[PDB]
């Protein structure tokens, strides 16, 4: 009864996680800034959706809904289409133009629940959460927010939610995730690089840890091209 | 693919693959003396010439005095410009003895007419002490009204080592929609310039680091 | 060996023993520290798991982190069957994770170890109660009281720490190597885009022990030490 | 109208900066101790008085004009001589061996009284940004060309102290020490100078009996 | 008198002739040395050798373990330390934490070394007792009035203290600025996967000693070295 | 009439410096623990003693008299016998078991003695600035030729801790001690002496029953 996974479809992915994103549990996709995280989270819910079926929950701390589904339209990915059907909703909780300083945390009890409605309304399995450091910087990472951060990967797991949480980091090697993130979403993590070879770059994948079951071990190369993210688990 | 401006800075539009995408941000980042002032002025400068495209430059430690004076180095002629209304520079440098600042920009973008905008050093209005969650409200309150008007803006931003934090703040790179840097590495004794995109939202471009000049002309960047 | 001063309980964790020349001292606590993903969980409950199956001695797990129910979830990794364990009276495992929505708690763990009758425990993540800024003194004082106790009581105990780098210090805290009688190592170094795993015993109080890295893998049967020389 | 420029007469340096510093602006020149600064300075209120007849006043902070005028020596020039001619000033702002609005019109009236049209300044970070950002404004409205000397403590990292010294300063010089494998190689490096063209990265330099001795 | 300090031998192999006769006597000497370096072994064997050696009676003053843990270890080297306490040559004075006045402390430290007529002190875990207190200087020249005492009674002491890397500081919280005279580093450095331990006396005031590192391995007869 | 210099008689050292240090001022000499600070204070003034029959003061913050004097005796130095005859001073600052108070013992000493040479051995870096700028001016004021020691931590890093103590001093000498291949090489380096000239980068000593001496 060891866990499930899901199948991302993400080329070359699945392979490295040997099935998939275990199910159920939130996953930590962690990066530099440009190193692709927001594309990772958004293919895992478009994947679900062509491929499955299945409902996704895109919760955007950073992007507005409209440059989410502009910034797709490169990789002939019909974002506007899937909201339109019903089959992708995306939950704005970006700043406020005219943001000013608040107290509390009732803001993100609302947050939680209006997750938790979206799920529930849209029928959605897959869930991806983008930038949670920006919601750290919304609060100057009080444990207020780490608090907060923690009932809701809780309530993901107690609704049975498989989701991508992306967040920053600021070295290539280095910390795992800015303000320790993988404290609270710690079940599993990957690692994104952006790593300078002479004065060009290459981008890699890692499968730091899942808990609870196997995966690859190490940097495996990818490119991002006019059909997402292709990572190659055999590449040079 | 989504519409870009040319910046026409020779070879930065072969890698954005077309120049700025039109009506975002763009941050351009880069320790001192990287031409960080340079490329944004070239930007301005460009659209008025090239495609009477007003411009409006917001300058928040440099005074327009010296802004137009230390332009002449490259035989452009800014005040020719500003008397024709076809470029504002907006002073808010400091007196030697920020939400209405959005406001007086705003004002000036629609009184000109202006497409383009460049600000420049607006982090030193911020004080090292400044709470994260405070410096990146102000930045993004003055970025998202520039994108709700249609402006598309270049925003130069400091720092401290060449290979480092995008920027000093650590917030900067969560403001804009595009990332930029302007490096200046030692290699032995010798100085060399680069640039490179680092983050370009919502399109492929070249990436890496990339050669560039500063000359009688401006900027010069090959990409081969 | 039996010209060592310190008697030693087997891990039955291939290879450990051998490093360790028998195992773990009796009656004492070691630190297994580690960046996140090394092991440290799945070493701790393997104590309690083989201690169990091939001496029928009984085990406490006290969990930080995670719930009891995904400790037991991601044991089934390993063909274990914690729950039955659990059922029979045999592994007891005391929850001390965070509630959504330590005087206390080592009363509790005093309590479950003699109900049980247990004789290995395992103590995962404690030093996630702390504050990352939390005075030195405090947090050592605290671990102390846990750690001292244990001893008074007769325990063998498994004591799982964080560390932020593979080379660098033994613990997050600085404190975690005073209140301990022993100290292993687990590492993950990634080095030309490879990882490997291995482990060390640092410092064994009163006997001699293979020193350095050696190697290990995690499979589907655990970790599997590989002992060199 | 491009941004001119004012003849250090240092050998070598006018060749690197394309003609000297930039007048009526402020050279920021950093260093870790030892490595000129105090003597580039010198010889740039000496040059001007020498060879172009130009009143120079010099602001010191920790340095007594008298030691400053006996280190001089070193290199055969007579300071005293120059300072009983009118021609150099040496200001003192040392504090007393038991406020910059205070300062300026200090430095000011010296510039006005001696007609100098050369100046070298010797030796919280938003404050001190703040502060050196509000000094040199006040320098160029007065139309002196200046040089201000800081401090630094290693050779390849932050420019100044506070990270924030180079940000501020129109014009930036760096001279380094750099030991490797036990020997010393003195460097001078024209970081930037706003508006006009300059010879980049570092320039191996020689103190001797003469002064400062660049080879491009 | 008018001499050049003297040296009180340690009896420890290799060490002897790498301080050129012993530690200097009526001094403090500053064993520092990362987690498991054998910085205790040290301070143990220095009061061992004495004792049986020289009938040179000692003071070990613990701040990091229990009397009853260090007397169990000890017997990993052949040592039994429970007769020399029972005998009267061996004093270990407890002052680890409470498994639940620093002044008292050395007046207590003093009397113990009267008491017993003790010519060798050990002080373990200098680094512990910082941190009961967090560093605060009222430990740290709590630590100068102890270093100070000592010197008066003419005590010659090993006090032993950690250190974070093995080629970095000398002790962690800058304790060497208070045992100051005499600096012994005890490393533990990894070659690729393998550990060599190394002994390397810094610096003695006042006399000659060998200079950087000297490998050492921890045997059934305790630390071993070779010059 | 450039800075004139005292001869230290460690003749390696006074053929690097080119005559010794500079007469009526402060040289920091700046190392690692154990590297021989102490050592080359107490040389200075013994070498001025015999040599030239010019009083020193010794100002001690860490070792008791006692302890410098027994400590002197592994090199032949009868320390007792200078104080005794009144030559050598040996002042205890100590503490037991204020910079105007300590500034005024130092010159109530330098006068008692007559005392030509001076060695001093050893939280905001402003207050260490300001405070050592006093100490340093007094001395420089009163006559002395000074010596005074600081520690640092690493060998390649900053020159001393506060990072404002080198650029108070008129002179620096850094002492290391370098680690390399499990051997130990100490090394001098005079990295400025203001107002005139001096040899570059690092020589090697050693310390014996000798005391310091230098090899170029
Ligand atoms: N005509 C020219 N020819 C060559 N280089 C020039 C010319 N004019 C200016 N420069 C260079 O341009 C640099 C100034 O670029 P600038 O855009 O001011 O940099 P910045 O990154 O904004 N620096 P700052 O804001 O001062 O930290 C100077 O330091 C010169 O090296
Ligand atoms: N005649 C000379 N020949 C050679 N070198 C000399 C001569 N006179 C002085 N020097 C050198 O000049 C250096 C002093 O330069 P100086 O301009 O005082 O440096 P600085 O950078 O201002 N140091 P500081 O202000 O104390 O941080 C000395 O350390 C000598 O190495
Ligand atoms: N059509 C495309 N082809 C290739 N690369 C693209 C395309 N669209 C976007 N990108 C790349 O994706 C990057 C942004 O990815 P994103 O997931 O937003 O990064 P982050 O890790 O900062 O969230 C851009 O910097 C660009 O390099
Ligand atoms: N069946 C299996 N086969 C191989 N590896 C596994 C298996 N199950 C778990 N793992 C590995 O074990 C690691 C779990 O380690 P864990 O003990 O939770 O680490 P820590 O407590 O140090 O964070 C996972 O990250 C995964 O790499
Ligand atoms: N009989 C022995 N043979 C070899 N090594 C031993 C023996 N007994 C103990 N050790 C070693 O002694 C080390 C502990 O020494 P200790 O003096 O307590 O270190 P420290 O005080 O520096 O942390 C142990 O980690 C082990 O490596
Ligand atoms: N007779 C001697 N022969 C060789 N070396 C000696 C002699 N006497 C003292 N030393 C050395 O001098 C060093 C003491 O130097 P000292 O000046 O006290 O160092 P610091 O003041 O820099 O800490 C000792 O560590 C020892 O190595
Ligand atoms: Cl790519
Ligand atoms: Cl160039
Ligand atoms: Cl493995
Ligand atoms: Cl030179
Ligand atoms: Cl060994
Ligand atoms: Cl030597
Ligand atoms: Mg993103
Ligand atoms: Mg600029
Ligand atoms: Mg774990
Ligand atoms: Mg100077
Ligand atoms: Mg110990
Ligand atoms: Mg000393």
């Amino acid at each position: 009864q060891a866990i499930a996974k899901m199948r991302t479809m993400i080329e070359g992915f699945d392979d490295i996680s040997h099935g998939g994103l275990p199910i159920g549990r939130s996953t930590l996709v962690s990066g530099t800034t440009g190193t692709g995280k927001t594309l990772f989270s958004i293919q895992f819910l478009y994947n679900g959706i062509i491929e499955f079926d299945e409902p996704g929950v895109f919760v955007t701390f950073e992007e507005t809904p409209q440059d989410i589904i502009k910034n797709a339209r490169s990789f002939g990915w019909d974002l506007a289409k899937l909201v339109d059907e019903g089959k992708l909703f995306i939950l704005d909780a970006s700043p406020d133009p005219e943001g000013q300083e608040v107290v509390g945390g009732f803001d993100l009890s609302a947050l939680i629940e209006r997750i938790n409605y979206a799920i529930q309304k849209y029928r959605a399995r897959r869930v991806s959460i983008d930038s949670v450091t920006s919601v750290f910087q919304q609060y100057d990472a009080s444990s207020v927010v780490r608090r907060e951060l923690f009932r809701l990967v809780a309530r993901l797991k107690q609704i049975g939610a498989t989701t991508v949480m992306t967040t920053e980091r600021i070295e290539e090697y280095g910390p795992i995730a800015r303000y320790g993130v993988e404290e609270f979403v710690s079940d599993n993590v990957v690692i994104l690089r952006n790593v300078l070879e002479g004065e060009r770059r290459r981008r890699t994948l890692e499968i730091l840890k899942l808990r609870g079951t196997s995966h690859m071990k190490g940097e495996y190369p990818f490119t991002i091209t006019d059909h997402g993210i292709n990572i190659f688990p055999l590449g040079a």
